[PDB]
């Protein structure tokens, strides 16, 4: 049994290193959003709320975790607060991650009404509401779902604790049925699964819209070929009518290009209906000039916008997946403790790895933004250089 202060020194030193990096990186995120108006959008207000939670992991939750690792004597309800505050920050993170996913889904699924639906003032209200709900969820043990009514008196007496005091240890004061059924299953697992469903819908919507763009492009070029090798006016008419409905479907300098295109289709359709096949086919050949000068530029720009949305949704999904990767080990350990009382408790070294891993999640987001979002990376460079 090596002196506890030795392994404690390693744990504390690692925690302090994580706290420093979590503060510095997420302050940099908040500084970047404040300074750059290209970063001031609803999506990034949730990013800032998420960075604020991670700053508070460094400033408060990590000091609280160090404190409660000592088992020091404390009034049980005071011990509850330092045990549970991190649950508020994790819950706020969950709400921010879910909001980011939903925001990106609205942007990809109804972009025409996004800006009118998703506003900065509405985002700020949602963030306020989510922080209040995070306090209610994370501090629910302080409302009475706690073990303060059944203190471990032998542990308190062995440490010289005063009257009404307990040895302040997370698993002695926070009930494990709360941690497993309420916190993990209901408040963490269900929102993460909802996030997964939203991201699946985002990527499926992007895939469908890109396919729809390519289908309309092929229909345009296919029907032009049909007109060229048509042998009567009715065949020309058939292909032009299919082109006209498709042109309006793709319309839902951009406006000018489609105005020319639909007009040139109408010109050829009128000639077709007069039985002037050769003249209609010549009129339809003009469509190619409009296709090259206008329509192809719209196709490429629409594709480029969708691909950027896919890239941004992947970046956001990486953040959500890394949250799950960092927090799941601690939750899984709690499940073993709760569901398997015949199993030996996870060993002390694994406890400290799982706790430290959950704290490292507050370090990682600034790096994801830097490596994946040019506007962040460039703003980070300007802040650091200056
Ligand atoms: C909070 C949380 C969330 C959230 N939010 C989500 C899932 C799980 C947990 C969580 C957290 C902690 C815990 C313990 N400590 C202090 C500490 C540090 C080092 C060593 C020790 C020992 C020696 C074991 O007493 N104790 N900090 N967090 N313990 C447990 N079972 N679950
Ligand atoms: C906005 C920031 C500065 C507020 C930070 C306040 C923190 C550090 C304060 C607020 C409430 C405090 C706790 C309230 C009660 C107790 C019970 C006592 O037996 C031991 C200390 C302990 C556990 C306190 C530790 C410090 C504490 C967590
Ligand atoms: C920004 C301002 C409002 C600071 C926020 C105040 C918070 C940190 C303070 C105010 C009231 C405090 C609680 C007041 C009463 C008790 C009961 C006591 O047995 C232990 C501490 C405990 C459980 C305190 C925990 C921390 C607490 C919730
Ligand atoms: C999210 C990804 C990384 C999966 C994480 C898997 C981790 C958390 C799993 C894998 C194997 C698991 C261990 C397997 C067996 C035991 C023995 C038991 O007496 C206590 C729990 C303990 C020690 C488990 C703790 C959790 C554990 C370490
Ligand atoms: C989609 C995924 C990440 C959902 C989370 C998986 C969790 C809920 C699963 C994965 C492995 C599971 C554990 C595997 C083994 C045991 C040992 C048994 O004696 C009691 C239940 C217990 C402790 C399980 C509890 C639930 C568990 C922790
Ligand atoms: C830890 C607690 C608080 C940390 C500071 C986080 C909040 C301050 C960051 C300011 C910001 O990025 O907002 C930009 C908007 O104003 C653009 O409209
Ligand atoms: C959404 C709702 C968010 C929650 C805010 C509103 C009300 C919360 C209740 C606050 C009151 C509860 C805090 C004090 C307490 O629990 O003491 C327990 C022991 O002293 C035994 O009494
Ligand atoms: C998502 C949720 C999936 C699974 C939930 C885990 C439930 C696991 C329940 C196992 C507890 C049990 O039956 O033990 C009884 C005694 O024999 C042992 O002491
Ligand atoms: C880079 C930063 C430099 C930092 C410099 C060194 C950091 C650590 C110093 C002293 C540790 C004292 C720890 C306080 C007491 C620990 C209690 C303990 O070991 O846990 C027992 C409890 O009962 C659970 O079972
Ligand atoms: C911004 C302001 C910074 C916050 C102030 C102090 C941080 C460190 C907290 C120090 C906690 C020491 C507790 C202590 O000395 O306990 C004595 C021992 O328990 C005998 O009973
Ligand atoms: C915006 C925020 C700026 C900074 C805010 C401050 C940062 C937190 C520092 C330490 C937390 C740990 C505090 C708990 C210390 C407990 C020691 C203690 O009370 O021991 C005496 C005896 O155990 C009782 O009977
Ligand atoms: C305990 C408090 C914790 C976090 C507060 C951090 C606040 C979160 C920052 C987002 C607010 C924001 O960006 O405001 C949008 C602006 O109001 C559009 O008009
Ligand atoms: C979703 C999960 C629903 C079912 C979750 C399993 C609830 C029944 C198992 C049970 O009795 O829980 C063991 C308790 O922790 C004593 O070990
Ligand atoms: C775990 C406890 C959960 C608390 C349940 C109670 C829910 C209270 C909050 C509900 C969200 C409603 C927000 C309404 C604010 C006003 C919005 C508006 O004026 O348009
Ligand atoms: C997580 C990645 C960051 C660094 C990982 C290192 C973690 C070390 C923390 C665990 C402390 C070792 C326990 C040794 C002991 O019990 O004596
Ligand atoms: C994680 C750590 C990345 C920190 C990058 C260093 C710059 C921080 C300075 C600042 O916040 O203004
Ligand atoms: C510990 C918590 C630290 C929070 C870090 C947040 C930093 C980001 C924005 C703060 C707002 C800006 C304050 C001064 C602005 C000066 C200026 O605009 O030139
Ligand atoms: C920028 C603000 C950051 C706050 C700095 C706080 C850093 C201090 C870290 C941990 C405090 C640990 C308290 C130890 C508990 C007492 C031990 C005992 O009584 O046995
Ligand atoms: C849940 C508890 C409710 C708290 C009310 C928070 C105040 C936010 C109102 C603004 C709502 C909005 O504009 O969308
Ligand atoms: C419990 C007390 C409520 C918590 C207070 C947090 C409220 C608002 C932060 C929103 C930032 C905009
Ligand atoms: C909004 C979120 C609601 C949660 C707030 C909890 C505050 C807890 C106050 C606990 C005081 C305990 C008094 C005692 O029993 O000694
Ligand atoms: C446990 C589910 C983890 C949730 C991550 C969400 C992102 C997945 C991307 C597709
Ligand atoms: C590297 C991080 C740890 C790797 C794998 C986790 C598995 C640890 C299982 C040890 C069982 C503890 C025991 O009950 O004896
Ligand atoms: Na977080």
């Amino acid at each position: 049994g090596a002196p506890p202060i030795m392994g404690s020194s390693v744990y504390i030193t690692v925690e302090l290193a994580i706290a420093v990096l979590a503060i510095l990186g997420n302050v940099l995120v908040c500084w970047a959003v404040w300074l750059n108006s290209n970063l001031q959008n609803v999506t990034n207000y949730f990013v800032v709320s998420l960075a604020a939670a991670d700053i508070l992991v460094g400033v408060l939750a990590i000091p609280f975790a160090i404190t409660i690792s000592t088992g020091f004597c404390a009034a049980c309800h005071g011990c509850l607060f330092i045990a549970c505050f991190v649950l508020v920050l994790a819950q706020s993170s969950i709400f921010s991650l879910l909001a980011i996913a939903i925001d990106r889904y609205i942007a990809i699924a109804i972009p025409l009404r996004y800006n009118g639906l998703v506003t900065g003032t509405r985002a700020a209200g949602i963030i306020a509401i989510c922080w209040v709900l995070s306090f209610a969820i994370g501090l629910t043990p302080m409302l009475g779902w706690n073990n303060c009514g059944q203190p471990k008196e032998g542990k308190a007496h062995s440490q010289g604790c005063g009257e009404g005091q307990v040895a302040c240890l997370f698993e002695d004061v926070v009930p494990m049925n709360y941690m497993v059924y309420f916190n993990f299953f209901a408040c963490v697992l269900v929102p993460l699964l909802l996030m997964l469903g939203v991201y699946l819908r985002i990527f499926a919507a992007a895939r469908r819209q890109l396919a729809d763009l390519e289908d309309n492009w092929e229909t345009l070029n296919d029907n032009l070929k049909v007109i060229e090798k048509a042998d009567n006016a009715a065949q020309v008419k058939d292909a032009l009518t299919k082109m006209r409905a498709a042109a309006l479907d793709a319309q839902k300098d951009f406006r000018h290009g489609f105005d020319i295109l639909v007009g040139q289709i109408d010109d050829a359709l009128k000639l077709a209906n007069e039985g002037k096949v050769k003249e209609a086919q010549a009129a339809a050949e003009q469509l190619k000039t409009t296709r090259n000068a206008y329509i192809q530029k719209y196709l490429e720009r629409a594709r480029s916008t969708l691909q950027k949305e896919v890239h941004a949704a992947k970046s956001a999904a990486i953040i959500a997946g890394l949250f799950a990767l960092c927090w799941l080990p601690l939750h899984i350990i709690n499940c073993f403790t709760f569901f398997c009382p015949d199993c030996s408790h996870a060993p002390l070294w694994l406890m400290y790895l799982a706790i430290v891993l959950s704290h490292t999640n507050s370090v990682v987001n600034p790096f994801i933004y830097a490596y994946r979002i040019r506007e962040f990376r460039q703003t980070f460079r300007k802040i650091i250089r200056s």
